């Protein structure tokens, strides 16, 4: 009999975001477990979790975004095991995002619309991959972590792409040497094609312009890669997968990039299960594009993936609201272009969700009591980061501050209005604050109304399975575990 954490292969399955297991887990297991479905349980290790002693700090040593949920590494993983081995279920626990970056307030800059164009030094890479390595090891004592995903994208380097033929021709000589011919040879001159869920074959060749300047814009990313992969290695004495996020950039992933990034990963020996790309998906919003160029470019993307052994992997899977999914007709464009082979993300949603709840009783109740307590706790504290320009400032929070100022005065918005776009990004500092004798009074909390409250943890319960079931039977999740089960068979 299978059951517990299990490294499922790439396979379609969903992965979940569990940044409050105590409330969390109850209906996302009973959805997993009513719909036959092999299911992730994360936490992203860059901005969600953190290692426990980073979790267990006295308050202020570290910035509110790191590990803003409050839930460690052993937690969440432990919890998550536990919990479905209690339930019989096959679940794979994730480590979401890995990512190399300066700080957890730039990492979430980087997907709340802030432009921050900070540049690493040497040192912040040595201690950001110090960090990684320290949240690895805590992953793997737990005897539960079955795969990672890794985020290098801040180490992308877009002047590659601008540099004068001169220089390019130069550098790329001169940090590849003797390797420079064999590079171009993967590439130049060759057509690769890559045929997808429509049946459609795509063409694509490489000039030996294009090749260097990919060279040297990945580079580093790649380097820092086969490092935390290595590391990886080191540790695992059970089998595992890696996820390539390439999603939190600027601009659109291209079909040459990746089918570039893929090889030259193959090349060092990694041979990642899935690949993230940007493909105009924005957090906390449904998706604003057209369907049927989403759907080409999915499907362009999706055929190169498969031609690596390794399936998309669809981050900011959650949309507008707590029920709108990522709007009408999205999860069809997806499937059409994946056959629906796909891994699909989604995380913060759930306590948007819970949230949202709270302030949907009324006011003389001590649900709304504490909606209005959250709200207003968030609210200051983020007046207090613009004002003493702490790690979250930005004019782009301060904007959103001062519209939600103006939308109250002007009776266009409701004072503590949950849709709010400063909540709808930043509510998450809720769970990271903290009372005078050092608790995360706000996180304890929600747990107790849980815990305690019958009618509240009835129908949160009842919400967050529900919320689990659209994704389920929007991307048809349903009876997933038999190609998990026939990956695991080949151990």
């Amino acid at each position: 009999d299978v059951f517990g954490p299990w490294y499922l292969g790439p396979i379609a399955h969903p992965a979940i975001g569990i940044r409050i297991p105590e409330i969390i887990l109850t209906g996302i297991l009973r959805a997993y477990k009513k719909r036959n479905v092999a299911g992730g349980l994360m936490l992203s290790f860059g901005r969600e979790t953190a290692p426990e002693w980073v979790i267990n700090a006295p308050p202020g040593k570290y910035e509110i975004t790191r590990g803003h949920t409050g839930t460690s590494i052993r937690k969440y993983m432990t919890m998550a095991a536990e919990a479905a081995v209690k339930e019989g279920l096959v679940v794979e626990i994730e480590a979401d995002h890995l990512t190399v970056a300066p700080s957890a307030a730039e990492a979430v800059k980087r997907i709340s619309g802030v432009r921050t164009e900070y540049r690493m030094s040497e040192k912040e890479l040595g201690e950001s991959l110090n960090y990684i390595k320290a949240e690895i090891d805590e992953a793997v004592s737990t005897g539960y972590v079955n795969f990672y995903t890794i985020d290098t994208c801040f180490l992308i380097d877009y002047s590659a792409e601008e540099m004068s033929p001169g220089e390019l021709e130069s550098k790329f000589s001169t940090i590849f040497g003797d390797g420079a011919g064999d590079l171009l040879k993967r590439y130049v001159g060759r057509q690769f094609v890559y045929i997808g869920e429509r049946g459609i074959p795509y063409c694509f060749t490489f000039t030996n312009e294009e090749v260097m300047r990919l060279a040297l814009k990945y580079r580093e990313s790649l380097k820092a890669t086969k490092t935390i992969c290595d590391y990886i290695k080191s540790k695992m004495s059970k089998p595992y997968g890696i996820e390539i996020a390439f999603d939190e950039t600027p601009s659109l992933t291209k079909c040459k990039d990746m089918i570039f990034y893929l090889r030259e990963l193959w090349e060092i020996g990694i041979k990642p299960d899935f690949i993230a790309p940007n493909i105009g998906f924005e957090k906390r919003k449904d998706y604003m594009g057209d369907l049927k160029v989403l759907e080409e470019r999915v499907d362009k993307l999706a055929a190169i993936a498969r031609a690596f052994g390794a399936l998309l992997s669809i981050h900011s899977g959650s949309g507008s609201s707590p029920y709108s999914g990522k709007g009408i007709g999205t999860y069809e464009a997806l499937l059409r272009a994946t056959g629906g082979k796909i891994k699909y993300k989604i995380s913060g949603v759930y306590i948007e969700l819970l949230f949202e709840l709270l302030a949907s009783y009324p006011k003389g109740s001590k649900e709304r009591g504490l909606y209005e307590q959250i709200f207003d706790d968030v609210y200051q504290f983020l007046k207090k980061e613009v004002e003493e320009e702490g790690v979250l400032a930005s004019p782009e929070l301060e904007l959103q501050l001062k519209r939600y100022e103006e939308d109250v005065k002007n009776g266009v918005r409701e004072e503590r209005d949950p849709r709010a776009d400063f909540f709808r990004y930043y509510s998450f500092v809720a769970l990271n604050l903290r009372d005078s004798s050092g608790k995360r009074y706000l996180r304890e909390a929600i747990v107790e109304l849980y815990e305690e409250d019958r009618k509240f943890k009835e129908r949160y319960d009842k919400e967050v399975e529900a919320l689990t079931l659209r994704l389920i039977d929007g991307l048809k999740f349903e009876n997933n575990i038999i190609n998990a089960l026939a990956w695991i068979r080949q151990f």
